């Protein structure tokens, strides 16, 4: 009985092995996904509260939007010549900047006057690192993100809005009701493993990924998917800051402009996806395989059970 | 004669089973592509034509733009204190908002006004809920898609833009032409089994889905594209409306802002592929794998036939 | 020993197909990533020089965005009836054009005017053609690419930003520094084989691919991103072109329309990923099909020896 004994326990982990890793289950990795997020939540950055329509950058509501949290305005920049207002441009004789200096603020010409040498330009330049403050009841907004999922090999659509496992007071926790799409933008800063202040002040690029990782051979409803959130600007100056010019041309000739520098926190919604679904070629591979195995196993028992070794 | 009849009709089932199936052809998902999306089509809103300036909100022409068919102005928003226009904030005690209402037009302060409790922030609050018409016209509109695909593990690069199978009067109709790329807007909605009225009156987030199937074993002429169309905003309040905020600052020191609030129907361009190629290690692989399968069949015929059960 | 050492060698040609072409090191396909892109460089169009704020046009640095070097400005744009500034719109009869008439400017009338039948709309149309300079200095403009991925089957993260194999002076060129992620605009439009003068003019979609193709088995410093570049906006008017409009209403009533036409060179950030990591199972599959196939090659050997043909 030792020979049908061993040859069971041999194709048992064989079984186990093979089904554990699923041999069978065709996978499937191209999901097409579509994202509409959509920010609510109110905040106050110098005397006034700012709305929806006022922060976030996009309007539409893409995969990819931002969050302004800082901004810095330089208003009736006009063109001409002027010396820079930063530190480091210093200029003790006309040769330092030349075809060899980064530019800054504008074109060089290579002189030198008193505030640092002459860009061409915009000549009110931005006037950088001050002590503005932050939109901190930015802290307290919610991200509502709609994702409908399609895997084409098996004609399988879903949906992250599951209607079993109200949408007014519920939020996003992996622990008490990690299946609500409600994610609190303090929230999702503190799963990344950042603090909220220095992220604020210098902006950031975090990133929601949605795991679309299902069975397709269990029920409809086991179908779920996973949040998990990341940041996706770390080098080893960083930051995210980006700025928008308003024009405006005065009846009294001259050609203006206003700059706003926004310093926000740009979220990414990243859609993965791997589904597997049983079918005859991968199972009759799998079996042919478990099968030579099997019998290269036993072949290899009786001699390493005389041998000894 | 009978077992040679019976192990070649074993077989010939088989190789259906496996060939069919495509065991060998090894198969590629991850399709990189562009897409270029370029409306055209004139229509009126309220007194005036709008060309494709003007709805459209992305005007780069990315894979996801929006067709703006329904738009609300409040102008001249000043900050301050004020009611809130809508019916379903009534206050009938200064106790009732307080930290358990949800906020709908700014930050709350616990008092009780008549027009409704004091949100601050911009005054005059949108008025919405009216019988503003919809841009009907827009039922006319065509879509330009230009899809660039290359698949990167057998280097095949293609386009939509097939020139046998012109384009001033050509539409898309998957019985007629389904495969001109101009796609009436008018058309994709219907295709979506959305009646156009009542999406164009709320809104909605359509997709347009480009799958790139193909069998690279065939003519490089063979590798055709096909359209679906669906509709990625389905709960199971319904509707996709954005905000554009426009601000001024009129000389006698006040800070104005004019709020644009838009209905429209986003267009979500999907590319999906799926590319199957020969190689030997599959084909090596599927071989043995049907070689033993018609051995194991062979097996158990004889004695199938034998103990006639 | 003719025996052995044909085995031996149909068995060591078997292994060299199999493993060169990794019959094990199952791959994944559904590559994650983030691009931000961050421009930087001045140049001069009109009398003016441009920073980073003026000819990009999605401030963010999405992944896709666009370097403006051609605007055409039509400004004081007044609703009416008026005829068209352009050739091809010849009339004749007023009769001409009704509903078959393709409208370029407006909703047409049915009319027939001396500049041409009468388009309703904005009134100043666009009188584009003209011999309009280009920003030639942003031949030398820089983009940054910081790509983040995360395989998602192996749990395997890395970036294009490897410090070993400053980035003050350092461009990207594939043969002496094919690592660097700075990239300057006229090294991506040579590498396109296009010519930057008539790309700028009339436009274009340019393409910068990361392919992020990397075995695991080997160390984590392995892992390198391929950078490609391509056009993927050719179709056997060429072009790429993009309107803005910003409206404002003078207090004498009327309501006006300043609307910018920008030729601009779109890029397009693709990132594709095939990584392929041992796994027990394809493993055991490819040892077993490459055991039956030295099998079948021993059986055919023989017979083929035997009888010479
Ligand atoms: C006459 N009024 C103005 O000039 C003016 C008014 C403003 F409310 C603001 C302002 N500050 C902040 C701060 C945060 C955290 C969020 C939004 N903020 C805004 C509003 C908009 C202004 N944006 C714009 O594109 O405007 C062209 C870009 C996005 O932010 C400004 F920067 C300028
Ligand atoms: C002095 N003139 C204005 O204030 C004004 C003029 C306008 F034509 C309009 C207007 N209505 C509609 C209706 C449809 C269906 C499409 C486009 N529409 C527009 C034009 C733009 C105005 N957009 C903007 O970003 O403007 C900052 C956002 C997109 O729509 C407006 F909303 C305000
Ligand atoms: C009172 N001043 C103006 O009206 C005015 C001022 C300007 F600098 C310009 C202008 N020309 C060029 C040429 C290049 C190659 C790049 C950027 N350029 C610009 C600036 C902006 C204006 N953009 C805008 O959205 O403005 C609403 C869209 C993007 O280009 C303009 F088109 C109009
Ligand atoms: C974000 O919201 C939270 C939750 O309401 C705020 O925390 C509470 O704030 C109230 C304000 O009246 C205090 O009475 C509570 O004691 C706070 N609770 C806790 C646990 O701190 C929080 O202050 C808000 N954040 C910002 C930046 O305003
Ligand atoms: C969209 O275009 C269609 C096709 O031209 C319009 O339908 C025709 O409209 C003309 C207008 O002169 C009528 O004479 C025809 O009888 C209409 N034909 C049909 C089959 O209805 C349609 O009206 C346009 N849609 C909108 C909203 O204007
Ligand atoms: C882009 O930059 C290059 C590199 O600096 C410029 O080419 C040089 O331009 C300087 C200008 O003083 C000349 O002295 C050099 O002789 C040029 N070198 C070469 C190899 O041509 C180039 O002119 C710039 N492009 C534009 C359009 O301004
Ligand atoms: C126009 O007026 C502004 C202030 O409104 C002033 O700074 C500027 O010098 C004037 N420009 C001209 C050309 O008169
Ligand atoms: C400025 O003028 C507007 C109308 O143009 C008026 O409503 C407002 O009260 C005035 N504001 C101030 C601060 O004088
Ligand atoms: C308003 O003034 C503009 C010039 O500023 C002029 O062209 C236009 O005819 C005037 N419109 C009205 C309605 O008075």
């Amino acid at each position: 009985i030792n020979r049908a004994v061993q040859l069971l326990i041999i194709s048992y982990f064989v079984g186990w092995v093979f089904l554990h890793e699923k041999a069978y289950q065709v996978r499937d990795t191209a999901i097409e996904s579509s994202v509409v997020t959509k920010v609510k939540g109110f905040g106050r950055y110098a005397n006034r509260v700012m709305d929806v329509s006022d922060y976030v950058t996009p309007p539409q509501g893409t995969s990819v939007f931002v969050i302004i949290t800082k901004m810095i305005v330089t208003e009736n920049q006009m063109q001409g010549f002027c010396p820079e207002s930063e530190e480091k441009y210093r200029c003790v004789s006309d040769s330092q900047c030349g075809p060899q200096r980064f530019p800054g603020g504008g074109i060089l010409t290579g002189r030198c006057v008193n505030y640092t040498c002459e860009i061409q330009g915009w000549c009110p330049t931005e006037v950088d690192t001050v002590e503005m403050p932050v939109m901190m009841e930015a802290e307290n907004f919610t991200i509502f993100i709609k994702n409908s999922i399609r895997f084409p090999l098996f004609n399988f659509e879903k949906g992250n809005l599951l209607p079993n496992l109200d949408m007014k007071t519920c939020r996003f926790h992996p622990d008490k009701a990690p299946f609500c799409p409600i994610l609190r933008v303090g929230d999702v800063v503190k799963f990344a493993g950042q603090d909220f202040a220095k992220l604020a002040r210098t902006g950031g690029v975090l990133g929601i990924k949605i795991g679309w990782v299902c069975d397709l051979d269990r029920a409809w409803d086991q179908c779920i998917p996973k949040y998990s959130f990341t940041r996706l600007d770390g080098v080893s100056s960083p930051g995210y800051n980006f700025r928008f010019a308003k024009y405006y041309k005065m009846e009294n000739g001259s050609e203006y402009r206003t700059l706003l520098k926004a310093f926000g926190i740009r979220f990414d919604v990243l859609v993965y996806g791997n589904a597997g679904k049983f079918n005859i070629i991968p199972t009759i591979i799998s079996s042919v395989a478990a099968f030579t195995s099997v019998g290269v196993g036993t072949v290899l028992c009786d001699i390493i059970l005389l041998n000894f070794l």
